[PDB]
């Protein structure tokens, strides 16, 4: 775990919409990137299935 | 430079508009008009070629 790390350009955040009548607009926005420090130091198996 | 107005019927003035997503916006705005008070008190020559 160490090893990965999530890197936030924007974080989460909320704003106002434009008001077009009698009621009340939202929005949520992140922004964000993954970083993987040094591939060799995991292993990822692939395309394994149960019983099959 | 006496004979010559200029009238503003709105000085320059500026607003930001409503939010619709993930971005802003601004507006500037002026409203204006020319005022010539004797056309009598000056020349406009036309079509002349500097150096041919």
């Amino acid at each position: 775990p160490k090893m990965h790390a999530l890197c936030y350009l924007r974080p989460f955040f909320q704003h106002e919409l434009a008001k077009t009548g009698d009621s009340e607009k939202r929005q949520l926005l992140v922004e964000y990137t993954l970083r993987v420090n040094n591939e060799k130091s995991g292993a990822l198996i692939r395309d394994v299935v149960a019983q099959v």
